[PDB]
């Protein structure tokens, strides 16, 4: 499987397994709880392989994961992609056009939610 990268808001249990390396030392418990995450990246390792890295945003890239408007950019391809309204504080979807977007623009629901859950 290729890596995933998960933007996510500081938060002192995330939600969602080794840790090759993080900041900080977190602590993994099993849904998984990943403790202690601080603002940085971290890389896992996942077996049952894969890479997950996790990426807590500081508020200066929270600007740009949750703040900016949504962009459909350049291209005429048609992706369902998630981005945050801060304004109504809630993950909508919209159709992206496959290049040159910004950084509000998750392919998944969760991914989004765990990115700007609590952003205004
Ligand atoms: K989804």
């Amino acid at each position: 499987k290729r890596g995933i990268d998960l933007k996510v808001q500081p938060q002192e249990p995330l939600v969602l397994w080794r840790l090759l390396r993080g900041d900080t030392d977190v602590r993994v418990e099993r849904q998984v709880e990943l403790w202690g995450l601080k603002e940085g990246t971290y890389l896992f390792q996942l077996t049952v392989t894969a890479n997950v890295t996790v990426t807590v945003l500081s508020t200066k890239q929270t600007e740009d994961y949750c703040l900016a408007s949504n962009k459909v950019g350049r291209c005429r391809g048609s992706f369902p992609r998630w981005y945050y309204d801060p304004t109504e504080q809630i993950c909508k979807s919209f159709v992206y056009g496959g290049c040159l977007g910004n950084k509000n623009n998750y392919l998944r629901e969760e991914e989004c939610i765990l990115a700007c859950r609590g952003v205004d």
